[PDB]
């Protein structure tokens, strides 16, 4: 949780949020349904349609526990990374979010073995959670 990271990438880690956030429009609007009031997704009631940095945190609270969580310990995950670089078809409905495409950026092996690591940390909160 309490783990430091480096004060020029503060916003842009946002705007990293908010393209991860937009993608999160994305794979639950892949789902077929629409904005809503409640949070009900049998009933087309998705609040969740509204970016990152726009929502606080009640319809951006469940990106914004993780993704920033999921930055702060992969600075920490038994491996090196750092300042690099910045923040950086199917019509969907009512919003379309696609700033860049992500099949002409390549992934790694070192990648998604961190990957599984934050989804084995988050799934014992998760467990941590499903104590009661």
């Amino acid at each position: 949780s309490q783990i430091v990271l480096p004060p020029h990438l503060e916003r842009i880690r946002e705007k990293l949020a908010e393209n991860i956030h937009e993608l999160w429009v994305m794979n639950k609007i892949e789902l077929g349904w629409q904005y809503g009031p409640v949070r009900d997704d049998n009933k087309r009631q998705h609040p969740c349609l509204v970016e990152f940095s726009k929502l606080p945190e009640q319809e951006r609270n469940y990106n914004l526990q993780m993704s920033l969580e999921t930055l702060k310990t992969l600075l920490a995950l038994g491996c090196h990374v750092g300042i690099s670089d910045e923040h950086a078809y199917q019509l969907t409905s009512g919003y379309k979010p696609a700033p860049m495409d992500l099949s002409f950026i390549k992934l790694t092996p070192s990648q998604e073995a961190m990957v599984d690591k934050l989804a084995e940390n988050a799934h014992n909160v998760w467990a941590r959670d499903r104590i009661r």
